[PDB]
């Protein structure tokens, strides 16, 4: 996350964490369900295999143990069988969680679920969401910040982020754009299969899945996500 603020995970309680065996930082995800973290396939698609994978739940820190967190391994990988990379396409998985005492997630203080959008139905553009992630501060950063970080993006229209000098084509209407104003904040790299929450009739739902976008913070280049309203039915079957 470029600019933004530092938080914990009382903000963002569904945000989930995932690592790599041969242990190191992979992703974000969002916890949709006790048993059900969803993410983006582009995470994954170097290693499916499920049994390198480690989540957690309730974790501000990246390399130390927030109290009350909870440790799964993935049963289960699911990677959107239609996907595609150059600009990722249906950048969407879903890892299902079971500790080594085979339970899911309970819901704690720490731990609770985000709800997903009702079909095709998104905020307008120009309203206000957040993000949340454990990616870099900044482009030319080596490290990743140790502390969980979250910052504010505008929704930008399918025509205005369609434009050439934005994205031209690689954006497709299952794709949603944000940024600031200013582009003085998003997402960035280590920020993916980390949710973009929009607050949606007065309810937070998991309106998008950081997923790409042209360097970080540039002018004219929003951070792009996959439009969870648009792969409903690709979850619910799928969960
Ligand atoms: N602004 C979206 C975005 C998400 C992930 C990356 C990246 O992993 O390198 C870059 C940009």
């Amino acid at each position: 996350i470029i600019g933004g603020e530092f938080t914990t995970i009382e903000n963002q309680p569904w945000f989930a964490a995932i690592y790599r065996r041969h242990v190191t930082y992979v992703c974000g995800g969002s916890l949709i369900s006790p048993c059900w973290v969803i993410s983006a396939t582009h995470c994954f698609i170097d290693y499916p295999k499920k049994e390198d994978y480690i989540v957690y739940l309730g974790r501000s820190r990246l390399n130390s143990n927030t109290q009350g967190e909870m440790k799964f391994e993935v049963e289960n990988l699911i990677l959107h069988k239609d996907y595609s990379a150059d600009a990722h396409h249906n950048d969407i998985a879903l890892l299902k969680i079971r500790s080594k005492e085979g339970r899911c997630a309970q819901p704690s203080r720490t731990i609770q679920t985000i709800a997903l959008p009702s079909m095709y139905n998104d905020p307008q553009f120009g309203t206000s969401c957040e993000i949340t992630g454990f990616g870099k501060e900044q482009s030319t950063d080596y490290l990743y910040p140790e502390q969980l970080k979250m910052t504010v993006v505008k929704l930008i229209s399918h025509r205005e982020c369609q434009q050439p000098h934005y994205y031209g084509s690689e954006v497709t209407t299952k794709m949603l754009c944000a940024a600031d104003p200013q582009w003085k904040t998003d997402s960035c790299q280590g920020d993916s299969g980390g949710p973009l929450v929009c607050s949606l009739q007065g309810r937070m739902t998991l309106t998008g899945i950081v997923s790409w976008g042209r360097g970080c913070a540039l002018k004219d280049k929003p951070g792009v996500y996959t439009r969870v309203s648009h792969f409903l039915p690709w979850i619910r079957s799928h969960t």
